[PDB]
């Protein structure tokens, strides 16, 4: 599907490149789409609400504060996302149950693994501006990620 | 054989969690058991003594000081430990011959790999109070490890 | 083809050990040969000159200044390296297109992956004393590498 390196060559300055802090935890090597942003901390309630919805062509970008203390995505949440056809997830924080994740048809990029699950309370905000890995992400931007890296573009690419 | 995240979800607070500093190098993705502790540094003497003994039902939890300059476990020592029925090893230190270690039916968690072997002089204690990764380990505690993380408790679980 | 642990046991002090800074990106788990050093920075033009020449029995040792912002080697450059029989590349810097790199019959050790390509200007020097990861490299020196680590020696180790 997507080659981030080839797309950097083609699009040059028209993309930003996230710092190399992520690893792929999902069964899908590359993914792309238009992004919905979320900002939260050690609480995934809001991603539950968002992952219920259809996600075909969308990528969920999550600012979790870079917490590696508690996990934002586990098997339950990722199955939801696969079943609603979400292209992929970018988690500035942690994931859980990694053996189940490497088996699901979704990209998942994250910082680390930790077995403790996040709170479920529903705290946080969506469609807001977030910043991590030296990149600010606006809901509506286009992201592309593979095992090489993650890039962000205002306008779609191809 | 173990899903550390499920475990965190049932036991809640009754479980302690190790900082995400370790990776799996053994052929067993997940293992658990009652722990015997060792404290040593860039010497694997004691370990030979322990792993010569039958380890069925036990996990060797080794505070090697976090050294990544010398490897405490290689193929030979790991094979010994397989043959002696040891469930798994956890090294706050380094291993060696990782290609060989992947093929061996024992759990192995370490911080890093390094081709230089530990000395064999014998120095170190065992059954002593050790601490690393944000966790205190006591001989007779129970540990549970998968590709997601490492948990430790006083009583057995499940 | 090579076991670095083993060679440290046989040769001890006659070998220098590189710090655990690198990962494997190539199809070969292990490799070795006589090194030709390069010193450059976010530019890979010289790498193209060098890898056009026959590399059987040889390892390109690249001091790219540890930059993880620009990738010195990509699929295209590594395929040229395979075509001219090079044993391996050790990059003190980044690589690109990691999925393609895993399938090419050559050894590649590097620090990280970044999607952005290096400049092709050609700046840099060849066959010069370079230092990184606690080791100094001279053309003529011999390198042996695997998933456990990387070592350097003055004379061949067969």
């Amino acid at each position: 599907k997507y080659d981030t390196s080839e797309l950097c060559d083609i699009y040059q300055e028209d993309v930003n490149v996230v710092e190399p802090l992520f690893s792929n935890f999902g069964g899908r090597a590359s993914f792309g789409g238009q992004i919905i942003t979320v900002k939260c901390f050690e609480d995934n309630g809001l991603l539950y609400d968002l992952l219920e919805q259809n996600g075909r062509g969308r990528v969920l970008v999550v600012d979790g504060g870079g917490s590696v203390r508690r996990a934002l995505v586990d098997a339950e949440l990722a199955r939801l996302a696969v079943q609603n056809e979400w292209e992929g997830l970018v988690i500035y924080g942690a994931v859980r149950q990694v053996d189940d994740l490497e088996e699901l048809d979704i990209g998942i990029q994250a910082m680390a693994a930790i077995p403790v699950g996040a709170a479920g309370e529903g705290i946080g905000e969506s469609d807001v501006r977030v910043n991590f890995g030296g990149v600010t992400f606006f809901s509506g931007d286009h992201l592309y990620a593979d095992n090489t890296g993650i890039i962000l573009s205002e306008d779609p690419l191809d």
